[PDB]
């Protein structure tokens, strides 16, 4: 249901820019930040697209040319992938899984090198894909600092206070190539996803879909990522992926998506849609109330499972024995 | 390989008194307490039958007539079972499993009532089976106190000190009917099993046979007992019971069996062999050394599994959700 750009500029996107998947989806509500329904969704830990926060308004003019001049000469972390899927891996956990071979590489370089490398790929017509991820701090140039200070800190700080969240833990500038895919994963923090340039399709799954999405072992370098290849799902290894249902939206410049903590998200930059720019705001979650409500939420059950996997790895002295012990505990007893 | 009683009194037992099972066994060593091999077995947490401890020497004269006179008028806990299998259940845990129906009953009665009830069953030729289990304390009569004080406390106290064990946690007098079976289970304490009257076949399994013996969930009333019916094993529910190998011995009057903590034991009173009397000594285990050796023993892995089941039940607020969460953690991730 592509929205129409103002001034009769045509549809913002067409469906042929969206990749094809096996599961059904329904739309995330697009609302005004003044609408009480938006506040109710955020308070209830459910996603919403806010259309008028002005959260990153001064950055709406950002593009590669403007950024290259004013971001200054600093090292920016650039990730590379041969396929459209970008596979992040925790280097610290690579020791436990010696047979793991990384499929993405990170290279620190200046902004001009990133722009030239991106243009070079297009000039060659190649299939190498790139992804820049860098924190918005004082190291950037003065003009970017002015834009950064111009974010709607009043709106987001009030959101932090009202929801009882913790501290702003990270702020990442995010520049990607058309067709790039960040595969399904979850984060342990609250996120506001502020779209700046281009369009990104965001597909979210509630925390109770844990059984349908098959995350890696906690000690694996791909911890918190789904094991299921969304392009070629292995229903024999992952039967419950046949039951997964998602919440889908396409975010464009000016939109902010609240991704609640522990919610799975799959994010792709629209095919043939140009480069994308996003700024992400992550906040530590609110502390658990000491008065535990025993129904118990899915995200709390996820936290329990993570803690058990972590404790078991420490107690056995080797995270690779977690699986055999768990199977010993369950087979013929709980299954 | 039935031993011959002294004075040409014939074989102590014949094989037709031993029940038939599906698994193979090998013999537990029968040794003198002065033999260094016996000390090495106890120190290494392996079973041994000691033939000459004199641990319960003054009780070797005990029988039903002598006990009835001198034990005095007190209440003794008598357990009843319709079948030869005695199913102990933890009454405290019965709340968690409402669908559990107990198969044994406990009734407090005086010693004369126990003797008459036992004789009554034989007079009727009935199939009701009975089992008396009572602590050796000051409540018993003066003559039983003299016998109790006459146990080889010097030998057993030295064993407690040498092995670093904790305190004598329980001392149970154990009187049963011929054919009685205590099904396979494990205890979390060190045990000396002092046979007094009649013969008992003891079948022990090392702690690493956990996977072949399928204990109940920790929160189940039958916690620490094997789910496998040794008389009719369900190989579909319990495939690894086809791999179980045990250590077997027949203990008679004067023998003491060390049952190391966490070792599975199945104990039966020989068919057509008369009543049996045993006194059990349980000691708390030695504290774990702070210098953990990372190979890690099977009994330590059992303790870890028990702790995880207990913690999970508390965290979820309902022990019946332990199974579904464990399966959620494992399916498609560790299995
Ligand atoms: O505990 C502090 C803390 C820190 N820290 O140390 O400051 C860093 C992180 C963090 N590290 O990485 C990400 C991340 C997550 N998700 C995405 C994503 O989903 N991108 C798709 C798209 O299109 O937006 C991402 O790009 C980065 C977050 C989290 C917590
Ligand atoms: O933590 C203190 C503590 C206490 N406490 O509270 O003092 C009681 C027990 C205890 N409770 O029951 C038994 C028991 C175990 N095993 C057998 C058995 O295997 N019998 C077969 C046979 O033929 O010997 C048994 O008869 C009783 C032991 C354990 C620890
Ligand atoms: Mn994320
Ligand atoms: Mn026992």
């Amino acid at each position: 249901e592509p929205r129409e750009e103002a001034g009769a500029l045509g549809p913002a996107w067409d469906e042929s820019q969206l990749r094809s998947y096996s599961f059904p989806t329904r739309p995330i509500p697009r609302l005004s930040q003044s609408d009480p329904r938006a506040e109710e969704l955020i308070e209830n830990e459910e996603p919403v697209v806010l259309t008028d926060t002005n959260l990153v308004y001064p950055a709406l003019k950002w593009d590669l040319e403007y950024l290259q001049e004013n971001i200054g000469n600093g090292d920016f972390s650039v990730y590379s992938a041969s396929t459209h899927k970008f596979l992040y891996y925790d280097e610290k956990k690579m020791a436990n899984f010696q047979n793991f071979k990384p499929r993405s590489n990170r290279e620190e370089m200046k902004f001009h090198e990133f722009v030239e490398k991106l243009q070079d790929i297009q000039q060659r017509g190649g299939e190498e894909r790139l992804y820049l991820q860098q924190t918005l701090n004082d190291t950037v140039g003065r003009k970017i600092v002015m834009d950064f200070l111009g974010f709607n800190w009043n709106w987001i700080n009030k959101q932090q206070g009202k929801r009882g969240w913790g501290q702003l833990t990270s702020n990442l500038l995010l520049i990607g190539m058309e067709g790039n895919v960040t595969p399904a994963h979850y984060d342990e923090q609250q996120n506001f996803f502020a779209q700046i340039k281009g369009y990104k399709r965001c597909i979210l799954f509630p925390p109770d879909q844990f059984e349908c999405l098959y995350p890696y072992p906690v000690h694996h370098p791909c911890d918190r990522q789904s094991q299921v290849d969304f392009d070629n799902p292995d229903y024999e290894r992952f039967p419950n992926f046949q039951n997964v249902v998602g919440y889908e939206t396409v975010v464009g410049p000016g939109d902010v998506l609240y991704i609640p903590m522990y919610w799975w998200h799959h994010i792709e930059s629209l095919l043939n849609g140009g480069i994308t720019i996003t700024v992400n705001f992550w906040y530590k979650g609110a502390p658990t109330p000491k008065r535990i409500e025993y129904p118990l939420k899915a995200h709390q059950k996820v936290a329990i499972m993570r803690n058990i996997e972590k404790m078991l790895g420490e107690a056995l002295g080797n995270p690779q024995e977690v699986g055999p012990l768990l199977n010993t505990m369950i087979k013929g007893r709980y299954n």
